[PDB]
Parts: structure tokens; C-alpha cells; sequence
């Protein structure tokens, strides 16, 4: 089994590590401090036998809606980036990541909503976002380096 707790400095270098594995999108480690930083209340990672195998970066945004019709202002959380290491993928890690960070951006950070980008062949992580009820927004087209389309996916 595995735990959560709130992402911290030391734990900068795995969750890079586990980033480069697995996503093609490889911050540099600043990004990564700045949103630690800034928003780690929502910023998790998930423990197995005390090292970390996966994690959610989170940001708090103020702006425009993505899921009202007239353009309207709102508080919104963004979720940057989530993975799991391969060997621990399908225990719930992800979604019990996710739950903790959303819980945290609407009861920390005043989050309103919720949106997030994917691209349009990850179907895991489609599957995984909308059991959390997000759905489809819109297609980003070309959203990705090389030309991959990406969903914008948003939860009320
Ligand atoms: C997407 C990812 C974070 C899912 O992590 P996870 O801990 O394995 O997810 P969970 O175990 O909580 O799964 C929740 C739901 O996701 C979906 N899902 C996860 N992996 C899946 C897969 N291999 N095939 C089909 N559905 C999958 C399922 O609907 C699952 O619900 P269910 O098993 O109850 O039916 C993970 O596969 C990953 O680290 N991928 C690489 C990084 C990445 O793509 N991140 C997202 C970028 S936007
Ligand atoms: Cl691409």
C-alpha cells in the first residue's frame, strides 16, 4: 500500500526523476520550486517505503472561465503535471493524488473550478480524469511539441 503527503524541497530530485521517465514535457527543477513555493499546500506526493513514486504539481490561477459561456473571472486550479512510476501504476495512486490536490485548491486556495490539458492519445490519464468528472472542453490543436492535439479538460 502507499501514502500521501505534501511534496517538500528534498523530494525535488525524485519527483524529476520520475518526470523525465515519465512524461516527454521536462521542466526545468525551478519550475518545479516555484509551484512548491507558491501553491505546495495542493502539491503532492505519494510514499512507498519512503521514497516518492508519484506526485501532482498543482497551480492556482485567477482569470477566465473554461466552463462557463460568457467570458466570467473565476478563481481556477491547474493541474500541471501527474505521474506514477510504471511498477505502481492501477493501485489508485493517481486518483488519490488528484483528490487530496483538488481538495486543497478549492479549500486552501479558493479553486472554483478545475482544469487540466492531455493529449488526445493518453487515453489512461482521459479515462482517469474523467472518473473525476472532468470532461472535454475543447481540443488545443497542436497543443503539443511535434503537433499533438491535446483535450482542455475542466471539473465545476
Ligand atoms: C495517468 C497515470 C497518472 C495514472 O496513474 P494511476 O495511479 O495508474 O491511476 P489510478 O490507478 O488512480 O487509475 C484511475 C483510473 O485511471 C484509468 N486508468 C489508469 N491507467 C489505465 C490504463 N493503463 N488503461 C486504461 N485505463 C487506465 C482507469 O479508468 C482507472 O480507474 P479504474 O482502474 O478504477 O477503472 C499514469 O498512468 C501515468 O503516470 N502516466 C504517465 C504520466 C502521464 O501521462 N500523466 C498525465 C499527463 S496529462
Ligand atoms: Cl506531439
Amino acid at each position: 500500500d502507499f501514502t500521501l503527503r505534501n511534496a517538500r524541497m528534498d523530494d525535488i530530485d525524485q519527483i524529476i526523476k520520475i518526470n523525465r521517465l515519465t512524461l516527454p514535457e521536462n521542466y526545468p527543477y525551478y519550475f518545479f520550486v516555484e509551484h512548491l513555493k507558491e501553491y505546495g499546500l495542493a502539491f503532492f506526493v505519494a510514499i512507498v517505503d519512503n521514497s516518492v513514486v508519484g506526485y501532482i504539481m498543482p497551480r492556482i490561477e485567477w482569470g477566465f472561465s473554461n466552463i462557463k459561456q460568457l467570458p466570467s473571472l473565476v478563481r481556477k486550479g491547474h493541474v500541471v503535471s501527474i505521474a506514477v512510476l510504471e511498477e505502481y501504476r492501477r493501485k489508485g495512486i493517481a486518483t488519490t493524488l488528484l483528490e487530496a490536490s483538488m481538495k486543497s485548491m478549492k479549500n486552501d486556495y479558493n479553486a472554483e473550478e478545475i482544469y487540466l490539458e492531455v493529449r488526445v492519445s493518453n487515453y489512461p490519464a482521459i479515462a482517469l480524469y474523467e472518473k473525476l468528472n472532468f470532461k472535454k472542453v475543447k481540443v488545443l490543436k497542436g497543443y503539443y511539441a511535434d503537433g499533438e492535439d491535446a483535450y482542455l479538460m475542466a471539473r465545476p
